[PDB]
């Protein structure tokens, strides 16, 4: 994962879409702007950004089906667009009314989205043109050693189609709103399309396990005539041999299969400081005739939101039969809810089609766990002027911890990374107790100014004495460091002695590193991604926390709340620090402080203020007496609430971290 970089762009799109294309138009974007785009594809984007972008760190840009970013621009994780009415006018409204949240719109549309029935020519140049005839030809091409139809099960979105075909529905629309207590996944229209599906199922016409590789796989090599899929999955056919047409999905009780109608947006970081690059990237480079063909190139996109390249698209008869069963479904619901709602379907039909359930108790189910968290406020990005929030971490982008018995000489690995310009670093090595000799090999990005302390450490350097300059050298102990990959840098180091720690960390402005604290038994060092250093390595990343905060709808008075939530192995002691500037004479404000069971509090405060933590607190002028804490909500919601009851008007600062040892605050 590539951390963020001021001037440079970061970009999420999930792992079936067009990425190489679109890293083609980034490339172009590179060539004329100098702002390098990284795109990359992790598996579960969608549930990792809300996390991740709340630590300060994820993509600039994150490409996905509407229906999520309302949640991410309940939590304030999503900046605001505010496109050229010149601009507006290339796309279709409907498209950006699907980026509309609370009359904000939260992303730019890309593309719009509905599955279709891709059917092998070869196979069946006449497919049913309904569910339940299906079955019958089974029969017969089982005969033949083939089946009929073969499409991901494991995601709810796929069997949606046939759920929704009679009276199924996820929120009903009504009043320019969509009802949250109003749910239609346990009706009677959506019990008989999953009963119909668990009859399929139940005859063996469909394996229960099929999800999308076992499907496209299937389908590619001529295993069955049948296949539910997006634009995105015509490429890997067209590379099959396969002849394939693409088709309106089959009637179910005589009604039309009503898939959720997807549209490909681009939401923009709240916590990217290259917003402006990834508005000029996305309206003045990815949105064009050129940009979405090269992307279309590599996946299709389906029908596309701009007009102009639209009016070419809609001559491929595959877009038009992606437009015609777009036509007859339903355009997802873009509220914070979704996510529930889709959990809710997914476990559904899963344990419905596994058995473990029958479809009326798992669809009840459904209706049951799909039920959300009440709301007390929209977050919103702080700006600086208003609160900053600097952290001291344990986590590492990538690092390693290990044991090394018997050796003479220990080495530790630092690979840090640092953006355009020239950068100081502050680097402790503290001596463990009691004579073994140590390694220090730091590669660095660019030029730095390092500031080093080793203490009665028998030390050696290796590093570039072009990029490294040191406020006080040492004159004899040093190895000019090799030009190689990390990968042969580590081996080269390891030819010295054996690696005891390892990191790479992303534009750091303090390091520290104890040896000899050695955590658990691991022999050798291996790099895993978001590692736990313990505390062998704690460092101060240069890049803030994003701070968020809100007002609280009829609550008198004025009472700032400022809250913490440290994010999920072992007795950890988190010290926060809260500096309130400009604070009146008597200011009412209460300290929330939320972490795992495992987590104490250590507080230091400019200012007298309320204290409402979990575990337990204690203050930094009173170390060893012990204030029991609460049992505090564990969603931001609930946290909002809970200020809420302490009679807060306005939540002043909310931030959200992992494994945290040091944490300031400042507010004014
Ligand atoms: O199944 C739950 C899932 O449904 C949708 O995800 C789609 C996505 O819209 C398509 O672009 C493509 O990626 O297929 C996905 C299903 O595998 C929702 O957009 C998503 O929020 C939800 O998790
Ligand atoms: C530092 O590394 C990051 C990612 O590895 C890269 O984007 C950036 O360009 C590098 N800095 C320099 C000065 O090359």
């Amino acid at each position: 994962g590539t951390k963020i970089e001021e001037g440079k762009l970061v970009i999420w799109i999930n792992g079936d879409k067009g990425y190489n294309g679109l890293a083609e138009v980034g490339k172009k974007f590179e060539k004329d702007t100098g702002i390098k785009v990284t795109v990359e594809h992790p598996d579960k984007l969608e549930e990792k950004f809300p996390q991740v972008a709340a630590t300060g760190d994820g993509p600039d840009i994150i490409f996905w089906a509407h229906d999520r970013f309302g949640g991410y621009a309940q939590s304030g994780l999503l900046a605001e667009i505010t496109p050229a009415a010149a601009f507006q006018d290339k796309l279709y409204p409907f498209t950006w009314d699907a980026v509309r949240y609370n009359g904000k719109l939260i992303a730019y549309p890309i593309a719009v989205e509905a599955l279709s029935l891709i059917y092998n020519k070869d196979l069946l140049p006449n497919p049913p043109k309904t569910w339940e005839e299906i079955p019958a030809l089974d029969k017969e091409l089982k005969a033949k050693g083939k089946s009929a139809l073969m499409f991901n099960l494991q995601e709810p979105y796929f069997t949606w189609p046939l759920i929704a075909a009679d009276g199924g529905y996820a929120f009903k629309y009504a009043a320019g709103k969509y009802d949250i207590k109003d749910v239609g996944v346990d009706n009677a229209g959506a019990k008989a399309g999953l009963t119909f599906l668990v009859d399929l199922i139940k005859n063996k016409h469909m394996n229960a396990d099929t999800d999308y590789s076992i499907a496209e796989h299937a389908f590619n090599h001529g295993e069955t005539a049948m296949t539910i899929n997006g634009p995105w999955a015509w490429s890997n056919i067209d590379t099959s041999a396969v002849n394939y047409g693409v088709t309106v999905l089959p009637t179910f009780k005589g009604q039309p299969s009503k898939p959720f109608v997807g549209v490909l947006s681009a939401g923009i970081n709240a916590a990217s400081p290259n917003k402006e690059l990834a508005k000029e990237f996305l309206e003045n480079y990815l949105l064009t005739d050129e940009g979405l063909e090269a992307v279309n190139k590599d996946k299709p996109l389906g029908a596309v939101a701009l007009k102009s390249y639209e009016e070419e698209l809609v001559k491929d008869p595959r877009v038009a039969a992606t437009m015609e069963n777009a036509q007859k479904g339903e355009i997802m619901p873009n509220i914070p809810q979704m996510s529930a709602f889709w959990y809710a379907v997914r476990t559904a039909v899963i344990n419905a089609a596994s058995g473990r359930q029958t479809v009326d108790a798992a669809l009840a189910a459904a209706q049951t766990n799909a039920a959300a968290e009440t709301v007390h406020c929209d977050l919103q990005p702080v700006g600086p002027e208003r609160g900053e929030v600097t952290y001291t971490t344990s986590q590492v982008s990538k690092g390693c911890v290990a044991q090394a018995p018997n050796a003479i000489l220990e080495v530790h690995v630092l690979f840090l990374e640092f953006p355009t310009g020239p950068s100081q670093l502050e680097l402790t090595l503290q001596a463990s107790k009691q004579p073994r000799e140590v390694l220090l090999v730091l590669s660095v990005n660019s030029s730095v100014f390092l500031h080093l302390q080793a203490l009665g450490i028998p030390l050696h350097l290796a590093y570039n004495s072009s990029l490294v300059t040191f406020q006080e050298p040492p004159g004899v102990n040093t190895t000019e460091l090799p030009s190689f990959p990390k990968t042969q840098i580590l081996e080269w180091a390891a030819e010295r002695g054996p690696i005891t720690s390892a990191a790479e960390l992303n534009d750091p402005q303090s390091i520290l590193l104890r040896l000899g604290q050695a955590q658990g038994s691991l022999s050798f060092c291996m790099l895993e991604a978001s590692q736990d250093m313990g505390r062998t390595l704690e460092w101060r990343p240069r890049t803030p926390a994003l701070v968020r905060g809100c007002h609280l709808e009829g609550v008198a008075g004025h009472k700032e709340a400022h809250i913490l939530r440290v994010l999920p192995a072992g007795p950890r002691t988190v010290t926060v620090k809260v500096e309130l500037s400009c604070a009146p004479g008597d200011l009412d404000a209460v300290l929330i402080l939320q972490g795992p069971p495992y987590v104490s509090w250590l507080i230091d405060a400019n200012h007298n203020m309320q204290i409402w933590t979990t575990g337990e607190y204690s203050f930094k002028i009173f170390p060893e007496k012990n204030i029991r804490g609460f049992k505090l909500p564990d969603t931001p919601q609930g946290l909002l609430g809970e200020a809420r009851m302490l009679n807060a008007s306005i939540v002043a600062s909310f931030v959200e971290l992992p494994l945290a040892s040091i944490v300031s605050l400042h507010a004014s």
